């Protein structure tokens, strides 16, 4: 019997090869077991252009309403994509837009498969990055200086007090300038979520900044975290034999590499983007990773596939040929979506299905049935072969489907 | 008989554990075998405070004059350091101030010992990071927003063109803002350095940015590198079977961790700081890495230890507790300083001494005498033990001192 879900799930469609596997996953794994009401938004690049990127804002507003989104990987366009898709604007990142509106922390962690070898031998336990999802480089204003001139910052107070101007630089010739920001509210919510997840895991927490160089900007991150820790969380950290410490970013990453894992890592928005990929790759593969935005309100989430759209595999699919594409991150976006939908509704049957599918995915890879990229981690890309070391995208999903049916019975 | 050194070498002194190691090296390893005139500048935090940070500017000026600096790792103040040292102001990064005056690229690579298992087993060849030494976070203007108000950017052209304003954010409550920049001239020189270094090494080059998010700012880096590649280097890269590619920083770092090395990695100022510590640590230790600021003119350099002051080892050493800090990167700052001084003057004995001291360091570790960090790579950090697997800071330095005297004795 299919599990009845009462409240809706927001579904965000994607691009190229991820768009196609997103549909297979829905057909083969999700819908045959779950009767769920889907609130569809096409964040494919053609439709984002068609709606002047308004579909992206509505998908986020819908997520605030219904409290659970699941997202397919999308194209953030450059010059090349603007020419290829004939876009009228170089539209901003859908991910950055959705994260800004919703706010909160993007938690990312590996999907550990026993047989997929780590590139960092020392990491015996997993690590979780809490990436702050708001502000900084993902809400910056930047520009090209094409001639001599003065660049300055200006802060005009609301209360009526005098404006403060800072002369940033008197450009003699061309260059670039940018401004970015963040709020106390956004940093406080970011801190709270990280402290709570650390208690939940029984793991210590590390904040990373460069407050020696950005003494006001990064110092505020250090100050707010240490304030919230002292007043709200120090007692709960002591009871669980865990701690909190601020580290300089360059010191942190070395320490992380030397570690054995088993900690939470609060990263700034930019650092989260960079270091989550070092984490994913170090644990075995970029495709073996979850990514879940947890909003400040505690109720709303957005689960996503954090990787790209796999353009090379898509081109082959256009020419009627078979591909071998890892669907696990996309699968885990659905399960994390459905699990939280089940938590809010009090639907234990749904929660159990999501966890069962996550386990079946790992077991299928651990049994030796896998896609080309994962088989390449084991035997090397030069030594792998079809129906010997790896399977087609749909065949792997069909293997996952068979194992999912056996587990449920 | 000391080696006479005709011309001076600028010396920048530092803080905490590196300051103590710096003085051992100067006193006991360098000037008993090298008659060298040192233009001494104390960039220890108390003297920077004493001089209103002018000594930092004066050290940078002196490096331009004599073309060679050797620097000890320094403290950059935050709020805690103002309390600690009772500072007049929250002074800026002296490395920032030095790098901004001198300009150039900071080249960073591992110091390889056959004896030391990597944390990243895949990296069978070394990797060099060309770090851009100018602009971005290290020249930024940042501030605390402590009341409601609007933050904007304003560009006013010098020759009468229309001025442009951009609203960054309307703050309802408290927060933070910042503005930063870089220049076409600085980024072009950064490209030239990295392309030239790549052709020397016969290695491919990668530039990392986030041009998909920072369309203008990071796009400018991508465009200038590509123009300069096609105008000056593309032919030579193709002839030498090497290549240049741009990659998104997040894509790049994953590629690095999975690679087997053998490439140059052009990093922006911020990225180069973070990624150079990943690199040193992955090859074995923060103590086994060189760092050289190569200026545009092709003559001036500043050699340093990439790693910090080792504050956590300094707190133990202050209270008399056991300590084992790796001095090799700090020694290699002296040797690359002297080697370059020797190369400029045509002083062959001074070049040989520098290289002899580098061989002594590597052969000392390769013979089984080492500091804790390196012992941990072999035996595991949770099983190493004082005087069984590793030596003290002083006992390891005395071992370098003993082996050095024996080396040039032979
Ligand atoms: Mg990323
Ligand atoms: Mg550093």
């Amino acid at each position: 019997k299919r599990i009845k879900v009462e409240k809706p799930v927001v579904e965000m469609d994607g691009d190229e090869m991820t768009r196609i596997i997103w549909q297979f996953i829905k057909e083969k794994l999700i819908l045959p077991h779950v009767d769920v009401q889907l609130k569809y938004f096409d964040l494919g690049l053609p439709n984002r252009d068609q709606t002047n990127d308004q579909v992206t804002i509505d998908s986020a507003l819908a997520t605030q309403k219904y409290s659970v989104a699941v997202k397919c990987a999308t194209i953030t366009p450059d010059e090349a994509r603007v020419e290829e898709f004939k876009l009228k604007k170089m539209w901003k990142s859908p991910n950055g837009t959705i994260r800004n509106i919703l706010g909160g922390t993007v938690f990312r962690e590996p999907i550990i498969c026993k047989n997929i070898p780590r590139l960092v031998p020392g990491w015996t336990k997993p690590i979780t990055i809490g990436r702050h999802a708001h502000g900084d480089q993902y809400k910056a204003t930047d520009f090209v200086v094409d001639r001599a001139g003065t660049f300055k910052l200006v802060f005009t107070p609301k209360d009526g007090s005098s404006a403060k101007e800072w002369e940033v630089y008197n450009f003699p010739a061309g260059g670039v300038g940018m401004g970015m920001y963040n709020t106390d509210e956004s940093i406080s919510g970011f801190a709270h979520s990280c402290f709570q997840y650390s208690i939940q895991k029984k793991w210590p927490l590390y904040l990373s900044t460069k407050n020696t160089i950005l003494q006001a900007y990064d110092g505020r991150f250090k100050d707010i975290f240490q304030e919230i820790f002292d007043k709200h969380y120090k007692t709960d950290f002591d009871k669980n034999k865990i701690w909190y410490e601020h580290r300089l970013i360059d010191d942190m990453v070395a320490q992380v590499l030397k570690s054995s894992g088993g900690f939470v890592w609060a990263c700034k928005n930019y650092d989260g983007d960079v270091q989550s990929d070092i984490l994913a790759q170090g644990f075995g593969s970029l495709g073996l990773m979850t990514s879940v935005l947890v909003c400040p309100d505690g109720k709303t989430i957005e689960a996503e596939a954090a990787h790209g759209t796999v353009t090379r595999h898509y081109r082959e699919h256009q020419k009627g040929r078979p591909t071998s594409t890892n669907p696990i991150a996309s699968i885990f976006a659905w399960t994390r979506g459905l699990e939280h939908r089940g938590k809010l509704d009090g639907n234990q049957d749904l929660i159990r299905f999501a966890q069962t599918l996550e386990k079946v995915c790992v077991q299928t890879v651990e049994s030796g049935a896998m896609t080309k990229d994962l088989a390449g981690c084991i035997h090397g890309l030069s030594n792998v072969k079809l129906n010997e070391h790896f399977l087609n995208t749909t065949d792997f999903l069909d293997t996952i489907k068979s194992n999912l049916d056996r587990a449920l019975g």
